[PDB]
């Protein structure tokens, strides 16, 4: 592995200021140029927030539900995304602003809960979407992804729940960038995009920061206590959003795998060539230089993990998710751990993967659970306990 504490010019990093002001920028530029693609703008001038629905007694009175259209320019044809937010009414009643879990969803806001008041998504949805007809949402799709989205449990634990359909931002399909935030800004289609131009993971990540922009204006939530989380490909997005945007208070990667938390140079499970051929829209075209050539990579994913430091970072695996390379995810955490310890934070104790269902580490935390790829109640219990400790 490239040593996170040795700079690209061979300079060894021995102090927190050099990490922050020299090594971090260096790593951000390398991930942007060679891996994810460059994010071509931050907050758009002229972005508009419009609350389209609000219900103070949603979920049997447990929560206030808002839907917010976030439009990225004043042009009414500019792209937008639809933010679903649930705020726990008990917290509101104590005249307190709730901390927030924020993450993208795979198949639409209407899939995170059966709640029939959620607007069905009008956007293209992938064929794998349960109860989807002709790539469009259907009433039968309501709550179809609830397993990954314990909304009422999260609310009962004192957190707001914010989500956006990843396909509002970039449709998850090999040509999706052609109708996305990226094509709003860049008339190039397909593989005419610049080699260092962002792909779907960068667009998804950017959307998470725009959601945080909205949350900073919502009087019901505390935008300085946002945990950004994602599962699998959306966990890749959560990692890159949290690395680019240090406003996020805590980052959670649930089984994000190749190009997320897993070491690429391990060549275990999904490889760089495989991921770029199946998902040519996810990464920068420059990342294809490393197809069957991971040895030339100037970074590996322990350095993306390290870009969260010293903020709390939870990486987790599933024992039978070999395609994600669970031990490669653990070793990325261990290889990032020296940067966290530079800031006085600690990672997993000892040098090999902990027993299943036994989290290990302080602000840099890891667990592996039994079972197949997924996001389970046990995963969520561990994440909520982590947030309880780190979000005041
Ligand atoms: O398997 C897929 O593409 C395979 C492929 C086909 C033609 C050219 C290149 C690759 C897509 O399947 C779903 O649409 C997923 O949401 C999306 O991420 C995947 O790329
Ligand atoms: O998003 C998911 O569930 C996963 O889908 C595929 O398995 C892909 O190869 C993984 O990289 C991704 O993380
Ligand atoms: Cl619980
Ligand atoms: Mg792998």
């Amino acid at each position: 592995l490239p040593d996170p504490l040795v700079g690209a010019d061979g300079t060894r990093v021995h102090d927190r200021a050099t990490w922050q002001h020299r090594r971090r920028p260096e790593l951000l530029q390398l991930f942007a140029r060679e891996v994810y693609g460059r994010t071509p703008l931050g907050r758009p001038e002229g972005m508009v927030f419009k609350v389209t629905t609000m219900e103070h007694a949603a979920l049997g009175g447990a929560a206030t539900r808002k839907e917010v259209t976030v439009r990225f320019g004043r042009d009414p044809n500019a792209p937008s995304m639809q933010l679903l937010l649930y705020v726990p009414n008990a917290v509101i009643a104590r005249a307190e602003r709730a901390p927030v879990f924020l993450g993208l969803n795979f198949y639409g806001n209407h899939t995170v809960h059966t709640d029939p008041a959620i607007a069905l998504s009008a956007r293209w949805i992938p064929a794998e979407a349960p109860n989807g007809a002709n790539h469009r949402a259907t009433e039968a799709a309501r709550g179809s992804d609830a397993q990954k989205w314990p909304v009422e449990q999260i609310l009962a634990r004192g957190y707001a729940v914010a989500t956006v359909y990843c396909g509002d931002l970039c449709p998850d399909r090999p040509d999706g960038l052609n109708a996305s935030v990226a094509s709003w800004l860049d008339a190039a289609a397909g593989d005419q995009r610049a080699p260092d131009a962002w792909g779907a993971i960068g667009v998804w990540a950017w959307g998470l920061s725009r959601a945080l922009d909205y949350l900073e204006t919502d009087p019901l939530v505390d935008a300085s206590r946002v945990a950004v989380h994602g599962h699998a490909r959306l966990g890749k997005a959560a990692l890159w959003a949290g690395a680019q945007d240090d406003r996020f208070a805590l980052v959670i990667s649930n089984e994000s795998g190749c190009g997320g938390a897993a070491l690429s140079k391990r060549i275990h499970g999904e490889t760089v060539a495989r991921i770029n051929t199946v998902f040519p829209h996810w990464f920068a075209r420059n990342f294809r230089r490393y197809d069957d050539h991971e040895e030339a990579l100037p970074v590996d994913q322990h350095e993306l993990l390290a870009l969260v430091a010293p903020r709390p970072l939870y990486v987790a695996s599933a024992e039978d998710d070999d395609w994600a390379d669970p031990r490669g995810e653990f070793l990325a955490v261990k290889a990032a751990e020296p940067v966290f310890r530079l800031f006085g934070q600690t990672g997993p104790s000892g040098e090999d993967v902990p027993r299943v269902n036994e989290p290990s580490g302080g602000a840099l935390r890891y667990h592996i659970r039994p079972g197949p790829h997924g996001m389970t109640a046990q995963d969520w219990a561990f994440y909520l306990a982590f947030a309880d400790e780190w979000l005041k």
